[PDB]
């Protein structure tokens, strides 16, 4: 495929954005709470160009678990595209209230409204259940009681991130009934061309039909869907599911419409996957049109951050795109692991990527960042390998 994005001179930047308490610049509220650890980027450029980048702040270690406060950053302006460190503002919470677990951020962007679909669990309940909290209490398993499940939640701001609605809980209407442990994204949802917005969640899409300003929301149920989901519309205007595998190995991958639904889940053995979270991007709609796609493409690691074009009406092939490794970032962990993509207002890529420091090994004393990048598509394009 002819591409004329080659003739660019490649462009990337990547710095540390949320840096966790061992690191020089640690990022804190101002109130004065710090976090251990940031995992579980989500990135969105809203209708002005500002880029909100959203975060697990994990307060006491790194485990999925316990106190966690969904935290953020936004660019300082509406056209500054976040390229530089010096552009983007202090760290700010969406929400943070109790010491349980706010999480998944899976934002969608509509005129203007950002919504922000959430995860959230009581602080006295885990996937697993039997995991020590730091003050010695032992989790419960997530159950399918309400006050032991994972509820769904919506918060939206309508002045380009600088406030939040106060979350809404849509468990009763967007989750199924008798579901213990669920998911939203994390990552981001989509605008289709036909107006619906689309957000993947554990399971099923929940789906904004109506218009910019009254959107009504339902569910659409997708039978071996992922729990963590990433979904785009692809150039033959379809829909596309791309999903972390129960088991590592490759993506799951469905295609389908709000109509008349979606295809099973196969596996796409051009996408091997370590069972751990990826991102996927429409880029653009005019020739010749694209799909983006980052994951680790790697059956066993996390530490092979791949970001490829596909070009293909129904994104069924890929390229073998580059490694994040190319430009690497230093003293801020190894990188890999979830991710999350946006197009910036000046025409480029922009990736968040988690980071470990590795220092406790496998365990939760292990500090993690998240890393942001940008590159152009001559970036990808011009990689060694592609
Ligand atoms: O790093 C992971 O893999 C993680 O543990 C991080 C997430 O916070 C967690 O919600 C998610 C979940 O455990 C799996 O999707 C299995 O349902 O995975």
């Amino acid at each position: 495929v002819n591409d004329p994005a080659k003739d660019a001179t490649p462009y990337h930047v990547e710095f540390p954005l949320f840096r966790s308490a061992n690191m020089a610049s640690a990022d804190k509220l101002s109130t004065g709470v710090g976090f251990h650890s940031f995992r579980i980027p989500a990135v969105v450029r809203t209708t002005t160009g500002r880029i909100l980048a959203f975060a697990e702040g994990r307060r006491h270690d790194n485990r999925d678990f316990g106190d966690i406060n969904l935290v953020y950053k936004r660019t300082k302006t509406t056209s500054d595209n976040g390229a530089t460190l010096s552009d983007w503002e202090s760290l700010r919470e969406v929400v943070g209230s109790g010491d349980g677990t706010w999480g998944n951020p899976t934002p969608v962007v509509d005129n203007g409204t950002i919504y922000l679909f959430l995860s959230w669990n009581n602080g006295s309940y885990s996937q697993k259940g039997g995991d020590e909290l730091p003050d010695g209490t032992i989790t419960k398993k997530i159950d399918t009681t309400w006050y032991g499940r994972r509820h769904l939640y919506l918060t939206t701001s309508t002045d380009d991130g600088n406030t939040w609605s106060k979350p809404q809980d849509l468990t009763k209407e967007l989750t199924p009934d008798g579901w213990s442990w669920d998911a939203v994204g994390p990552g981001n949802g989509i605008k289709l061309s036909s107006g619906e917005l689309v957000v993947p969640a554990m399971g099923r899409n929940i789906v904004g039909r109506g218009t910019p300003g009254q959107r009504t929301w339902s569910v659409q149920r997708l039978n071996g869907a992922g729990a963590e989901g990433t979904v785009c519309e692809t150039p033959d205007g379809k829909l596309y599911r791309n999903d972390r595998p129960s088991k590592a190995g490759y993506r799951i991958v469905a295609r389908g419409t709000l109509s008349d639904g979606f295809s099973d889940f196969a596996s796409d053995s051009g996408l091997p996957d370590p069972a751990c979270q990826g991102s996927v991007l429409k880029y653009n709609t005019d020739a010749p049109p694209r799909t983006i796609f980052l994951n680790s493409a790697s059956s066993d690691s996390r530490r092979q951050m791949r970001v490829r074009i596909s070009y293909d009406a129904d994104a069924a092939k890929y390229d073998y795109g580059r490694k994040l490794a190319d430009a690497p970032v230093s003293g801020a962990g190894y990188e890999g692991g979830y991710s999350s993509m946006t197009k910036t207002a000046d025409y480029k890529i922009g990736a968040l990527v988690e980071s470990d420091f590795f220092n406790d090994g496998t365990g939760g004393g292990s500090y993690r960042s998240i890393i942001w990048r940008r590159f152009n598509l001559s970036w990808i394009l011009n990689g060694p390998n592609n």
